[PDB]
């Protein structure tokens, strides 16, 4: 059996450690599809559309590291550049093919199917280009091992996405095997010394973890340096897991006036500031209102660390933090005698009306340290924030791309990355119109996804920014969807809660369905959100409108 | 009271004759979607997601002419430009707004939500160039006007789709208020005279009528050209109901070997074929074995014929078939004899297991002179192609982009442009899973759009190019979705036919459903399908597949 | 004094090693002179117009290793990306830095001179991503560490060149200053292992050598591998200079027909060919006529290498060649009793008309192990290619990309980079006239270029793939131009020579002319060219006409 292509990639794609890929068929990829099938190391997976199968791929490579997906000529690859650009946002190497035209037809002027019916077929890739680390299109079997290692080496350098277009009769094309890999003290010295003079020279420190960390792979160097200082350790919003909250320095999420009890104190009211990895946009940054930053901050980023009025350029932050940890003095100035503070909400009366508080404790008290928990952009964001966690426990937000409705194809990849774990998903309503059908394929792999849906009845995050009939949704059945997508052939699982107690025995349902998915369809007034939502979304709204010059 | 940037595209946009827009709410386009609610000639209609948001201006601008869709930037913007492509792809004037970054965040370095998490927020407007005719940013009131007034002029007189974005604090700022509208005879005579010369010499001459003959607006001077010529007359299979099925020339489909019976040989037998406005892509010319072109080919596009060895520029294809239809000879051999020769299938019993051939034929029944029939990519096409049509009745096809799933929001945005037409759309179950969510909203709205929901149980069509796993679905009960959409509040009706009878008797609850849609969820085998499926399908895949 | 943004991009440019940076004024682009002005580890140098202050860098970083130049918005930098498209052509890391508007005009819908009068300024930066591999712009000095080491460190890894736009009032704003520095077995082993396999199951190998070895920093490890086989060594002709020609192996170019005696049979007639690093484009192939490939030819590459039908990935080609050299057997059978062949041609009479073999013989006697040989496109491809080179002497060809006149400004580059060297220059007189003006440059720094201008009276190359009136040029006095630009003030010398004679005193002359460039005119016959150009022209314009499908 000739070695193609298309089996070329599967075989670098399952060397990188890939267990699954993503994939829409159509007529440009089936010869493609085919010999990734070859591969028995992974399993072909398919989604009901294709920016579902992006954010499948981006959910999956949260999880494994990296992921694949697969796709037709533009009217596949358009949709799934709105993930794509979102794994650029959020630091995962997604890898994108698309199946594309016939290489006879470059250089005819043939317009081709799935195309705007001129005679360009470069401007998919030309798009692609403004959304990854490397775009490149197989148009010769010659040049496909070159063009797959270099679009799978730069992503999993860069923890960017990467995007290659085959031709459609090379994918099946003969093509040579694959060998090999694709899966300074000076410098590091003068910049660890500096950070050790801005440690030494300050009464107080304390450290913010952002959510660049994970893609810089430096969340155990980060706690040896907790270790060494015994400061206050907060998190920004994003970064939520990605520092153990079970840390005896742990205080919390910053996040301007909306962090936990103490942690705005412990940022602001220090010394220093100790920031790794971080992303200050609008959000994060509460509309620019909290932004530590300047003489005062030690900026720790992937390659470069800025302290002291200087950049120091060419050292790796996991290096860097791992000499400074073993070095520095202790500066316990902003932890000493103080905790982390959780919401302590006493349980409802269990048939009161269900409200915000009460689902959000009985959702904390399910998480276990094999939990990862997938929390969609809305109210979820801050009643996840809000959540302890138990050591070990993974919480995923898209804070930077912020796309409604990612976190259920999000949530389908990670349990198909992940499948030791405990997957629980919280979706608000609006969003879950989005992207609902990927629950479809929860069903069809028997995944045992808790979604806890919030059915508030519309976008309440907007109605706390700037309200309007935009922010109205048609209602659902949304617990009666799911025997609509088993269609007698599936284990999903629906079920209503309006009250506490109602929640509480849906949820002993949802344990107990270990084969298939289960939605928990939960009740809430429209305006009952969290008080942060609306102290964030006032702050966040003014920055959005403020005047022109 | 002030009147502002957003109110200025709102009333434009009225001006060229929307009464509707669509729109996802996001912060970045908020305060754009509050003054465009003050404009009280439109409707705002909100959709499930953006894909969807584009796909129903790309529906609504097939009857009403022009559409436009609402986004927010970045995660709204990058699926609707699937469907903006698709509007270009279809000659369809859709015009997409995405609110986008407030301008004094333009010039800081800031990082911004919905952003790449880089300096850059221009990568969408370069993104957006490559699918649109004109594409601007607007970033200060002072310009709102020009940039707006270029954007809607270009695509309406290009028929192609173009792209506006506006700054988030720049939507609601006061702009100046919109006045006056948006809304060579020697050439003509050295063409129309070559024209006039070339049917002269030549015995047999057919008429191929191609699917940008409605963006050239042609569609009537081509019905006086062939009343003129007395000739064949066919459509390529994207011109389906672009030529009246009545008239006394019509000869049915070209499609090469898969045409309606004798077109293909009206066509390819012909000393001469007028090709009005085609588009050969691989799919339309069979894997390129169904393509008139050359010395024997009058082509006759928007704004220039290319015929006897010449191509005239500059003459507006509507002139041209007015002047040489009121001169030219007649020329009826091609007619001589001949009929449109349609599917003549014989009724089921009532209890027998549904086939196409019957579900078609009860389909082909329900058509009116005032349906509109949306036809999704797939088995759906040659069903759809087969119809015969009454005179006025409307087919819309995607066959140009193809994206599964358009049919749902395509007929949703239609039945909003055009409430006195029946609607009824055929869509496959692989389709139908994309997009589903926009029956949602065709039940919000109370719209009677009838839906024939073909449950083969996988990608039929894709089973017939190159069989393999991936063509299978995980099935779903389509009909039962109706009642989880309405939720207690709705019209939506969900019905299943296994038979003939099964499907009468649910076509005669669909059409008493006069305040929601109706989903008929048909069950066929997953092999049965049209024949000119199975044979297009071969030709078509040997022509992908062919070797380096 | 206050650090600046100009200051740390200038510290930077220091820090890898220039020299020097090359300029043209503009409004936007002053103060970031004067902050570049401040490093006295750099010369600043001005050129006449973009194109050749672009072409300079290139030249300067043929000899350095890296270069700068710097230019104002849109009308410098648009010149300047003709030659920045050349160095990633030539694989040269150029950093071209252009001045930018003022951050506070970007989002106002000003319109701005040297733009296309739209509100558009992002045109720029957007063309440049497409002939670099790293593209970005400071519009605040906090970004302006991050932006200038990405550039630059990326165009150091790449051997590609990089932009990078600094608005106009950011230049001189406070800005951080630099620190720290911008200047795997199984795989190995695999790869070795196979390598190995190839040389010892043939019974001959010959290695030819390819144009990208420099940038992959492999040429002594290629001398080490020859070393170790006792094989055939050839260059393609874009790799002249970069394999010692005194080397016991070495037996010319091969360039298909038109290769040096014995070197076709050598690379055609072996049972595998070694390929280092090659670029086989049309005009190296010849037409597509002379391309070895496929399953008889070890492909080398910079980080890659294809072998016995496997291409292995991640390993670095220093690693490769040395270990490969270190334990393969001897395969000499190629180079047994065989010699380099070079041209023999007798001296003319010296009142003869001067002819092309003559002015190619007296060129190739002043060649040193010292000198460096700038060759423009045309004829003067072939005649260097045709030289015998001393060890040490190093030839400079743009044969990627192929500008003509891209040799005066490369040559006044390289000059400047490399004064401790004898620089020669061959340009024809069609290739002149694009960039003459840098001669003027060349005076003022008083630099001793020896430049033999080949006036044959037009485009002769191009008269032999196909002559029309567009290959007449005007003809200038080129020598008495060197006054002109000296106007009383440098040692630029001119001078004719129309026979053996007159060139043979005109040399002596230039070698006198220790503190200024001399050009000495050699007039030859249209016709008069070498026989390679005319039966590579031939085949190259058969293959360029080669009919649609
Ligand atoms: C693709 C996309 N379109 C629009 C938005 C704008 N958006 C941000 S939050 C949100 C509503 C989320 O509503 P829901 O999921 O019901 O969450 P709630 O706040 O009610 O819990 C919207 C429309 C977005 N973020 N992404
Ligand atoms: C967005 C998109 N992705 C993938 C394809 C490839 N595609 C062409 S037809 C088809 C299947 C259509 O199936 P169904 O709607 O069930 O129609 P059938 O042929 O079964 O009636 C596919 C997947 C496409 N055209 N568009
Ligand atoms: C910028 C640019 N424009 C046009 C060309 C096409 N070109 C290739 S060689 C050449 C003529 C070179 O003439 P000359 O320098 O007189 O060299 P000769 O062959 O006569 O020695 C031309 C015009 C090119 N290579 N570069
Ligand atoms: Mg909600
Ligand atoms: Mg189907
Ligand atoms: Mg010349």
């Amino acid at each position: 059996m000739t070695y193609t292509v298309g089996r070329y990639l599967a075989d670098r794609l399952a060397q990188i450690g890939l267990k699954h890929h993503f994939a829409v068929a159509g007529d440009y990829n089936l010869v493609l599809l085919d010999q990734l099938l070859l591969n028995t190391d992974m399993q072909q997976i398919y989604c009901s559309n294709e920016l579902n199968c992006g954010f499948s791929a981006e959910g999956y490579a949260r999880a494994n590291g990296a992921a694949a997906a697969i796709v037709t000529f533009s009217v596949g690859a358009l949709s799934a550049f709105n993930a794509l650009g979102g794994a650029y946002a959020e630091n995962l190497p997604v890898i994108l093919i698309s199946g594309a035209p016939n290489a006879n037809d470059h250089g005819t002027g043939h317009i081709l199917h799935h195309t705007l019916g001129t005679t360009d077929y470069g401007y998919q890739l030309e798009m692609a280009r403004h959304i990854t680390c490397a775009a490149e299109s197989i148009v010769a079997a010659e040049d496909a091992p070159a063009k797959i290692d270099h679009v799978i080496r730069t992503a999993l350098r860069e923890k960017k996405p990467a995007y290659l277009e085959i031709a459609c009769n090379v994918a099946g094309a003969p093509c040579v095997r694959p060998g090999g890999i694709d899966a300074d003290e000076a410098s590091l010295k003068a910049a660890v010394d500096a950070a050790l003079a801005f440690i030494e020279q300050r009464g107080s420190v304390t450290m913010l973890v952002g959510s660049r960390i994970r893609a810089a792979g430096a969340q155990a160097q980060a706690v040896a340096l907790a270790d060494a200082l015994g400061c206050a350790v907060t998190t920004m919003a994003a970064a939520k897991s990605f520092f153990p909250e079970d840390h005896p320095g742990y205080r919390g999420h910053y996040w301007g006036e909306v962090s936990s009890p103490g942690a705005q104190q412990a940022v602001e009211g220090a010394d220093g500031v100790i920031c790794l990895a971080p992303v200050f946009n609008d959000y994060a940054t509460v509309g620019w209102s909290a932004w530590p930053k300047g003489d005062n901050v030690m900026l720790v980023e992937r390659h470069a660390v800025t302290v002291g009025g200087v950049a120091y350029a060419g050292i790796d932050m996991r290096d860097f933090l791992t000499r400074l940890a073993a070095h520095t003095v202790r500066r316990d100035a902003t932890a000493r005698g103080g905790a982390y503070v959780t919401p302590q909400t006493p349980a409802a009366a269990p048939t009161a009306p269900l409200n915000n508080a009460e689902m959000a404790r009985q959702i904390g008290a399910l998480l276990t340290p094999r939990t990862t928990l997938t929390a969609e952009t809305g109210d979820s964001w801050f009643n996840a924030v809000r959540m302890k966690l138990p050591h070990g426990a993974r919480v995923e937000l898209e804070m930077q791309w912020g796309h409604i409705g990612w976190s259920v194809p999000a949530a389908f990849g990670n349990a198909l990355a992940a499948p030791e774990r405990q997957h629980v998903l919280m979706v608000g309503d609006g969003s879950f119109q989005l992207t609902a059908q990927e629950v479809a394929q929860m069903i069809r792999h028997d995944l045992p996804v808790i979604i806890f849906l919030i059915n508030n009845h519309g976008y309440t995050i907007e109605v706390m920014i700037h309200d309007g009939p935009y922010n109205n949704v048609k209602n659902w059945d949304y617990a009666g969807l799911m025997e609509v997508f088993n269609a007698g052939e599936g284990n999903g699982l629906g079920l209503r809660a309006r009250t506490g107690g109602e929640l509480a025995a849906a949820i002993e349902q949802a344990r107990a369905n270990r084969n298939g998915p289960t939605l928990i369809e939960c009740t809430l007034d429209r305006d009952d959100c969290t008080q942060e939502l609306v102290t964030w979304g006032k702050r966040v709204a003014a920055a959005n409108a403020r005047p022109p010059r």
